[PDB]
DNA sequence: TTTTTTTTTT
């Protein structure tokens, strides 16, 4: 709380400003680094260390006394070296709250016994000398605890002699009884053993967040060599007129009344955390916040590691905070915690997978202790606004309000520059606020941060009211007329500037200035990059591990896009799940084909690279083609799935410049399908290999420039007629799969045909719009994805399915002539190796095509290149003359006769976990 | 404190206090009859999740019904309010019912509320009014008549509910019309809101006339001077523009545009809105909270074969299509144009030699459906090849939202 | 105080960190030199970044200039407290009042906008944009800038004044032959090209992709005999060079006939300022056009656009499975073409009895080309090969002795 | 403003 008092005094007290100007301009010639032997005076408010000579020491004492004359607050400590004045510090615990008066008779008796101890325990200079004593008392007793000081500037002693005197005094029964009779209930431990060497407080100064001691009276002791028995003590008078700063200084050499008695002579680690706190207010706020965490966060390894990672990610130099936090449990820290802290900090400097920051720490502190967190953070807000109010005499401006707003809500809004060069605001949607369906726990995009607009006029006005209350309280306090006039002027200016926060232009300016503070570099770049995180209607779904986890709590994953479907665990007994499973059983009769189709459609969840396959559907109509594909698109939503125009796959592309928003619809999509085609349709093979391959594609979007993105969509196509594929490329055909429909739905099915079923309009008219069936199907998809990951390591290429492979082979054979030649005539016979040259095989192909298919004039080079385009690469080795030779196969050259050489029981979705 | 939870809500929510004052004006039938009581409970639950004490207090207006299963009734109605996604009413209906059943008491209560809000704002800041203060008061005055939401273009769009009597286009009664600029709000800021400032001036002058300490009189005189200086700014164009720009954040309603005109069973007509959810169809001539914007200029009336125009149309239909079964099927197919949702994958091809009434009936259907629900389509949209890759196609865009 | 005074002081304070120039659109564009320890994108250190709005300057106006303002206030108060004649004291009091009136304007949005608008004239540097990335011997990398103007190549991790804006995210490391990724890439590359002379010639040609200036422009007809799986190495070269320095091109550019007198062409606008260009995956066995070769293989300014003209700097590679058809006898075309045929495939279920079929590994394509370590290892390999070529044959690929390439051509 | 549309190309 001392910050407010310090700023106010530096504002309305001109003498404090003069003292600071001296310390920063004229005494600046005597700076000393911490730990230097020359240091004699330290200002721990700013942490600086100084070394001032006698004349400059007198000047400094004069200026503090002038500041002390006006009642200012400060904290200056003189560094007691090897030789200085003796010091005695007492902390009194009392039977009751009654203050021990420390009467001058009692003080005289105590001083007499102290002199007896010092004279019998140390040598004294010859002749007659006078020793000055002073006593500063605490302002109040708290819970029966009190304190007072016995400082002796005149008795110049060494540290060892002072420590011996302190120990003897503590163990002396006479002094203990003297203190006890006055009211001290703990005379044996009241005196601080370290009082010999602790720095001495200059009079008028007070400890940080502590009230200053009050000087009660002074005493002078006279002793003589010729009279070592009698100990006269005289009470010092006129104590109000002396420069008490100089006269109470233990190390002082040029005191007005204090004369030196030349009698007998004989860690930065803690400072680093304070340095970090002073040079960074956020570090101080975090240190205040971290104390609210329960003990589990520094005892259990996972929570402690999370805290360490968050601190390291917040700032690279926040290590002292982590070290201090780990020291909450000395046992765990000492038993290997140091090495663990080293390793964790190194990993945080290395790793990039645990992305947590101070937002999580703030959330944990708020959850565990809401009221204390609120009080601390509101005190922080008031403190931050206080410097801006005081320094500029109440004339608040846009930048001041933007800074306070960032301090108030910095962990909820992020602004980044998009491709257009315009600043775009993002907000993290917490529960219990107006929001669209399904956008909870995600970063939503806002054209204009209206929530911040409301927040400026609704919540910041409370801090304004607190500032006004503070000013009114200071006005009511009795002060100097000049101080009252200054506070009146400040109140008038602040009231003039108080209503600006309700103005439209002022708020626009504040938010425009706040865009610079909330800016986070590369935020859009990392948005929605992680393919294992999928946004859902009730949180975010994480498929990083098996089983998948639903996150219904705070998180910092940069996720923006989402689907409205709420995720629920897979349950076969749900009526909608049973209905959907029966529908799947009805749509696809073959068990292996159904399993392969469901495994393939499960990969639509994953938005990353995959095995580069495309599915072709064949069906005459009314066989569920549109239902299943559209259900997948509906459950995946618009952001992750979209219908695609077939011309995008069957035509020559537009110039790179030409936007092609239809092509830009493939960005970020895990699934895409074309529901419509023509009778006569030739799919373009260059488009096909361009869109099914795992790689980069480029196109422009409306109001944007050139851009490249990875192609990560699951592609499905359906039609009433077979597509035309005008190529024999083995690389093209391995990318394709084909399936043909069997079951047909009709209003009046023939009972003698197992492939005719009664249609139910509800499937497409109602059972695709009910959210319940949608989310049940999403659960089924998640379950099938998990099953694929746990049984085939996610590789769809290794799924066993005779029906799909047989139908794809038939489909290819119906168009690829050379494939027919190889399949029907070129048998792979190890018993009939008969090494052939490529020209011989080309002649065989020409003969077969002429005799069996059609007469045609062939080209040897083209035919050779085309059998280089087939499965013959398994056998086409290199001859010694480097000529292509076929090996290990027999050719049926011309009209040669060929020569040698499961059903589910109860749960089809759980079929064969053992293969 | 559980019995005092109602007062705990009162001290924290001014809107709850205003509703409690309003709810006392409802006639006894709204807590005696089950339908009206259920409607009130649903509206209270939809307005706020924590408004349960208000519903419990209101249900106690008839203790005999409350004791005889009323508590369990209130509990399952509260649960169904979260369960039911079709019963969409809010505090707007409660305010309308209270205004209908007691105009003077409702008027005085709500005017007292306006005066209290404005007086608090004036006293808190010594009469220096700003845009957000008048925006807050205007939202209090018309929080249930204007709604603003961000369209697809990133531009805030104002919507207004049209009531009888006010100037309007023909057929837009009982619907949310779209306002480029909130004209009525601009008029209301200067015309109606100015009378509350007159009440503030009367209050200040009355306190000035009251005998007080000289310091109090000086403070009130300074406050009066500041308020008179700030009073004329409500007639300034720039000040009103800023006030309305700030009011867009208070009138904001998330997902309003998303749900606009999505229900296919609700059809906007010239004299209200037509609901075809259940047979017979019902016409809504009264206040409602259905988010309906598009409409047709046709005024709906119940079917009557004795109407001369109905007789003429039936005779014309008989003349055009001779066969009875064909006529019934054609009328059934054309009737599906009323419904704007998913329907059977059918198309009708009609062939004729010419001058045989084909375009008469086909165009009459589109004339009676209006432009927002029906449209003529280009033949090239059906007999020509699709445009190459991506090109804008406004002809195909005409298909959105049309039956 | 007014806008120009604060603009002058801001230029005096940060004149060596921000530069503004007028682009082709007539808009003043701010550029900032990115020093270590400040918020930035990954890899933009030690380079000039384009700023639509000088955010850092906006912060610096209100965060650091206020300290100079405070120093001025301290000076004024010190003179005010000094014993002076009443006239001087009144003058200083008036000056302090006026300064305090003007002190708070530096936090105003309109005032800061005006200050920055006036500062756009002081920070202006003529022809700054025209000199950006013009030096071909300087290559921007993730951890600084790589200089290939001297042997060996040198990486800069300190202050410099080279006008570099574009860069690749690949971080440069010295070529370590014992690095695991380096060993893997070297073994795979040895597997790809069986002939040693052909391997050295191919790597020396491919290493010229780093240099962005003029070069011999010899097209390489890499016929992937055996359907090797050509995507790996060729896409890896473009991946390590990045989009700013490498370009993907369509085979339709070489087989399509020359355009009409007004029809726009989409290929040359994506071809300018690049160090590498590649054509891949032929399946139609397309016949190439001689005018399309002349449109690019000869050194000079290309003219077709979507009109606009510029120089040719891309290293070109043509990948084929099935032979192209060159329908000309022109010795001027044949002297600029080079032909090579591969003999190795890496595919699924190879025969163990021959070395020319090897087991495929899909994780190569799925992760390793996306693995930063593999990419930077390959970049180090490319840098080493460029250094070896420069130090052995003076960088001319014409004089590289390779019997295999000559015989196959 | 500024872009997209239109224009231009298929
Ligand atoms: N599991 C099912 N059980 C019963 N009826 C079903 C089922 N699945 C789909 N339907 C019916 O199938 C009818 C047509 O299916 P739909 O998927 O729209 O046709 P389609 O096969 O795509 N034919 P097409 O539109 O010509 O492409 C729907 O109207 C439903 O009545
Ligand atoms: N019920 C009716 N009784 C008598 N005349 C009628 C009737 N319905 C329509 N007509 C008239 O018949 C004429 C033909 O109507 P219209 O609908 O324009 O023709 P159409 O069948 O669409 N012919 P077309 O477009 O020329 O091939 C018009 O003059 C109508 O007014
Ligand atoms: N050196 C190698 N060792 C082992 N496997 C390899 C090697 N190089 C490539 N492969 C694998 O061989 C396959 C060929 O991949 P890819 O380079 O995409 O082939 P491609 O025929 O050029 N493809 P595309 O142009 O897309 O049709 C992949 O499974 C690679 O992982
Ligand atoms: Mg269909």
């Amino acid at each position: 709380h001392d910050t407010i008092q310090l700023t106010a005094q530096r504002k309305y007290l001109a003498e404090v400003q003069a003292l600071e100007t001296l310390l920063a301009r004229e005494l600046s010639v005597f700076l000393t680094e911490p730990g230097s032997k020359k240091t004699n005076i330290i200002n721990r408010i700013t942490g600086k260390t100084y070394a001032l000579p006698s004349t400059e020491l007198l000047r400094f004492y004069e200026h503090l006394e002038q500041c002390r004359k006006q009642g200012a607050l400060m904290y200056f400590l003189e560094r007691q070296g090897t030789y200085s004045g003796l010091m005695l510090d007492y902390d009194l615990k009392l039977n009751t709250n009654a203050a021990p008066s420390l009467e001058s008779s009692v003080l005289s008796r105590l001083c007499h016994r102290i002199f007896v101890h010092i004279k019998n325990s140390s040598v004294l200079p010859e002749g007659s000398h006078k020793i000055h004593f002073f006593f500063t008392l605490k302002p109040e007793a708290v819970q029966g605890k009190y304190g007072f000081h016995v400082l002796i500037p005149g008795l110049k002693m060494a540290a060892s002699t002072k420590k011996s005197i302190i120990a003897s005094l503590q163990h002396d029964a006479t002094v203990q009884k003297i203190l006890h009779e006055q009211g001290v209930a703990n005379p044996e431990s009241c005196l601080d053993p370290h009082s010999a060497s602790v720095p001495s407080l200059l009079y008028g100064s007070s400890k940080l967040n502590h009230r200053p001691y009050q000087l009660k009276t002074g005493f002078e002791l006279v002793f003589d060599s010729s009279d070592p028995d009698y100990i006269p003590i005289h009470q010092i008078k006129n104590i109000e007129s002396y420069n008490l700063v100089s006269e109470l200084s233990l190390t002082n050499e040029q005191g007005s009344l204090v004369r030196p008695v030349y009698c007998a002579a004989d860690p930065a680690d803690d400072h680093s955390l304070s340095i970090l706190m002073l040079h960074d207010p956020e570090a101080r706020y975090l240190h205040k916040i971290l104390n609210l965490l329960p003990p589990e966060y520094y005892v259990e390894y996972p929570l402690w590691s999370n805290v360490v990672f968050a601190l390291a990610n917040t700032s690279a130099n926040y290590r002292p905070l982590a070290e201090w936090f780990s020291q909450k449990c000395p046992e765990k820290w000492n038993t290997g915690g140091k090495e663990k802290l080293e390793k964790l900090w190194n990993d945080a400097s290395r790793h990039t997978e645990k992305k947590i920051t101070k937002r999580s720490i703030m959330y944990w502190a708020h959850k565990h202790a809401p009221q204390q967190y609120k009080e601390i953070v509101e005190q922080g807000y008031f403190s931050i606004l206080a410097e801006y109010v005081y320094s500029y005499n109440g004339t608040l401006e846009h930048y001041m309000i933007a800074k306070v707003i960032y301090a108030m809500m910095g962990n909820k809004f992020v602004v980044d520059v998009d491709s257009n060069g315009k600043y775009v605001w993002f907000e993290f949607v917490l529960p219990g606020q107006p929001m669209n369906q399904g956008e909870i726990w995600k970063w939503r995009k806002e054209v204009n941060p209206d929530e911040l607009h409301i927040y400026i006029s609704e919540n910041f006005s409370r801090v304004m009211d607190r500032i006004t209350e503070h000013i009114k309280y200071h006005l009511s306090q009795p002060h100097e007329t000049n101080i009252l006039n200054y506070y009146k002027k400040l109140l008038k200016a602040f009231e003039r500037s108080k209503s600006k926060i309700f103005n439209d232009s002022f708020k626009k300016g504040v938010i425009r200035q706040a865009e610079f503070l909330f800016r986070q570099r590369s935020f859009i770049q990392t948005l929605d990059t992680n393919p294992y995180l999928l946004g859902v209607g009730n949180g975010v779904l994480s498929i990083e591990t098996i089983p998948a986890k639903l996150i219904n709590h705070f998180h910092e994953h940069p996720i923006h896009q989402y689907t409205h479907i709420c995720y629920e665990p897979f349950n076969p007994e749900n009526p909608w799940t049973k209905l959907l499973l029966n529908a799947l059983q009805d749509i696809i009769p073959e068990l292996d084909a159904r399993l392969w189709i469901m495994f393939y459609l499960s990969t639509a969840i994953f938005r990353g690279l995959k095995e580069a396959l495309m599915l072709l559907w064949l069906g005459g109509g009314c066989n569920g083609k549109t239902f299943l594909m559209r259900l997948v698109a509906m459950v995946l939503g618009d952001h992750y799935a979209s219908k695609l125009n077939i011309s995008l796959l069957t035509s020559y592309r537009e110039t790179a410049e030409k936007p092609n928003s239809a092509f830009m619809r493939l960005k970020g999509r895990g699934y895409g399908y074309f529901e419509e085609t023509n009778k006569s349709e030739i799919l373009n093979t260059s488009r096909l290999k361009e869109m099914v391959n795992p790689g980069d594609v480029t196109a422009r979007e409306l109001n944007q420039k050139q851009e490249s993105f990875q192609m990560t969509a699951t592609m499905v196509a359906a039609s009433n007629y077979n597509f035309i594929i005008d190529t024999t490329d083995h690389g093209t055909w391995r990318r394709l799969r084909h399936y043909r429909s069997k079951v047909k739905f009709c209003h009046n099915p023939d009972p003698n045909n197992s492939y005719e079923k009664k249609e139910d309009p509800r499937f497409i008219h109602e059972y695709i719009m009910d959210p319940n069936c949608q989310n049940a199907f999403f659960s089924i998809l998640v379950y099938f994805w998990e099953k694929l990951q746990k049984e085939y390591n996610g590789q769809i290429k290794k799924v066993f399915c005779p029906t799909i492979e047989s139908e794809t082979e038939a489909y290819r054979k119906s168009q690829d002539t050379l494939h027919r030649f190889i399949t029907e005539r070129v048998v792979e016979s190890p018993s009939a190796e008969t090494v052939y040259n490529l020209s011989e095989v080309v002649t065989a192909y020409a003969e077969w095509y002429n005799a069996n298919i059609n007469v045609k004039r062939h080209i040897a080079l083209e035919l050779s290149q085309e059998l280089e385009n087939s499965v013959l690469e398994k056998y086409l080795q290199w001859s010694p003359n480097k000529t292509r030779i076929l090996k290990g196969c027999r050719i049926l050259h011309k009209f040669e006769t060929l020569q040698p050489g499961c059903e589910p029981k109860n749960k089809w979705w759980e079929w064969s976990p053992n293969p």
